[PDB]
């Protein structure tokens, strides 16, 4: 044979304990880490259906929607966003984005990637979108779809969505909302709202591990995929065939691809986990957390990227990198030092900031009281 | 709040004990499940990267190639395929398919969706690829990639590999191989070989959970996909940022998506056990079983689909379906009372076979006996 077993594949796995305080991934509770550690069961047995059923009725308790067309695609963040895009938007079609931050800029891409008309509305890193300069696009570009970033990770900054929903409607636009960042965390209601299109990740306020998403479809977003005139660019994503698996339609499931079975056991245990907790606790939780953290980052002598404390994220809070300091150096020192993963910006905020997370059960003073005093060593060891 | 907590989600999980022994997926090993248990660390970290690495060796091994693009697809088979073809196939290119099976059927679909010249070479279920037969097609319709089924799942025919690189290369064209069904079961050398794209499936003879996938590209293959007009329809799956990320290329990996780092885990285990066994053993374990299976099958009067023993697949036998027989009433019949997963056809084998899966730990001749037994009682208090 060409290629011998590595040597390193023949000494046993071993990871180190971090203590995860960055935008994300979270780290896991018990339960989720117990569910992850079960054997296989058919990927298109009545036991899998069942479980991927109470999935479904989880995903519509977090989102607020009563959406029959809601399911997890098998893959991250960017798969659930790619999915919604892919979907949604023929070529040619106008597509209205708000780049406030790298979530934006990403669903760009996209969009100019599978030949949308892209309509983006760059506003510096900290900025928000106001519901007349969403109708002032919407009066100059007309466009099929509108994607806000609700809790925009890269920036700190927790989007108004109130009204939008209603406003699109009116132009016979669609509401796509990346709230990834904010399911769990923050007031959001899908149904109520007006959101054609939510999409949420596993790894987040949720605590199960990355690789799944969530994402429902409104009526009206719907029927703009179920009478597109060309085929979407993707197969694996193709909402007729995830639909018609997940047993949304009147079709009996057929294997389109293989689900990820040992995912769906972690994720159907983290929406267990919220389910028993409360929404509106859960989101008292990381109010008051982050009210907390706020407090001390401001007493260590930071300064808090957003200004305005009705538009700072309670999961993901952006800190002004301290003039005089190598953000690199921070970040390094926390680590190694405290084993605790904080991270520095990310697109248009990249160098600008810091970035810490509290995330469902991460989101608790004990963690920010350890990075609080992670943060100070680090100040005061820091070159300057 | 409009939805309230599922009850259903507000009882414990439980999952039942099944021995699957159809096509796929497989059941797990302690070491797999004990990985699929652990806790997160930080999806960009320098022992996140170390692991990536280790499975990149791993994969090298199972694969038998030095292409140094290599690496893991965050999605099941049809997303490693969809991968290949999406970075591959720009518009218009010309695309040869053998769809002796369901997969070269949905090589077919994909590469339609993404607007190349799809050329079928359609051969009924148990049928396989003569290198003159692909030859005249490569004469007729010159093809930039020809996508072959080594281990066709849906029909258990194990396709001849040696030769077709040669003549691909000759003709310019690209060699596309699915090792999924295969990979692990029945000797498969890349470079050897001369593939140009070959992937498989974490979830068949490797034992790891489904949702990963294994992908390696050679020089020519990284040509055609490093020198495209346009950019892929898919941003997920687009090669030059996966590359990157994975750090196959010179430049610093940079954020793309999350990979499913649990998964990552639970799949370089999959790679240090079948490291530890080594190729040539596992292939025995395979050819063996899947000999002593055949035996066993043949004395209960059953006739095996594939009729010349050199075109079996190890991993996956195909089992014409008795005269007098419902199909579903066997399958069926076997999980009910003995706690066995047995699958029919699929695509055109739909209705024709009974489909038995030896794969990993899982392929023994105590399964065998169990499997036949099952069948037995099966066969005699099914209706006719
Ligand atoms: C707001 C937001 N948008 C998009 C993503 C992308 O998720 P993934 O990298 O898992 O695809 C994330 C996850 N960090 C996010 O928080
Ligand atoms: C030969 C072959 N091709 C394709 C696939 C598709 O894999 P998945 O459903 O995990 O995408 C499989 C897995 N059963 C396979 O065995």
């Amino acid at each position: 044979l060409l290629v011998t077993p590595p040597k390193a594949l023949l000494k046993p796995l071993s990871i180190p304990n971090q203590l995860l305080l960055g935008p994300g991934p979270s780290n896991l509770p018990p339960r989720i880490m117990a569910a992850g550690g079960l054997q296989m069961i058919g990927s298109m047995s009545k036991d899998m259906y069942q479980i991927m059923d109470e999935i479904k009725e989880g995903i519509q308790y977090v989102f607020q929607t009563r959406n029959p067309l809601t399911l997890v695609i098998s893959g991250s963040g960017h798969c659930a966003l790619e999915a919604a895009l892919v979907n949604v938007l023929e070529p040619g079609d106008s597509f209205l984005v708000g780049a406030n931050g790298i979530w934006g800029q990403r669903a760009v891409d996209i969009g100019e990637r599978i030949g949308a008309r892209v309509h983006p509305m760059t506003k510096d890193p900290g900025g928000h979108y106001t519901l007349q300069e969403v109708e002032e696009g919407l009066a100059q570009h007309k466009p099929v779809l509108l994607f806000l970033t609700h809790g925009e990770s890269s920036t700190g900054v927790l989007q108004p969505l109130d009204g939008f929903g209603e406003l699109c409607h009116r132009y016979k636009c669609l509401l796509l909302v990346d709230s990834v960042a904010s399911l769990g965390g923050t007031p959001l209601y899908m149904d109520r709202q007006g959101i054609d299109i939510l999409y949420s990740g596993s790894q987040k306020a949720l605590n199960a591990p990355p690789g799944t998403s969530l994402i429902s479809f409104s009526d009206k977003a719907k029927k703009k995929m179920y009478s597109r005139k060309t085929k979407p660019f993707s197969f694996y994503l193709d909402i007729k065939w995830l639909a018609n698996f997940w047993g949304c339609d009147d079709q009996p499931r057929m294997y389109h691809h293989t689900i990820p079975v040992i995912s769906l056991y972690s994720l159907r245990e983290s929406l267990a986990l919220i389910a028993e907790q409360g929404l509106e606790n859960s989101w008292r939780q990381h109010r008051e957390a982050a009210a907390y953290l706020h407090g001390r980052l401001q007493a260590l002598g930071l300064q808090l990227f957003v200004k305005d404390p009705a538009l700072r994220l309670p999961t993901v809070t952006t800190v002004a990198v301290p003039a005089g300091y190598d953000w690199r150096d921070i970040v390094s020192y926390v680590i190694d030092h405290f084993d605790i993963e904080i991270m520095g910006g990310l697109g248009p905020s990249t160098g600008k900031v810091l970035r810490i997370g509290l995330l469902g059960c991460n989101a608790t003073r004990e963690n920010v009281d350890r990075v609080t005093e992670a943060l100070r060593a680090a100040l005061q060891h820091c070159p300057k």
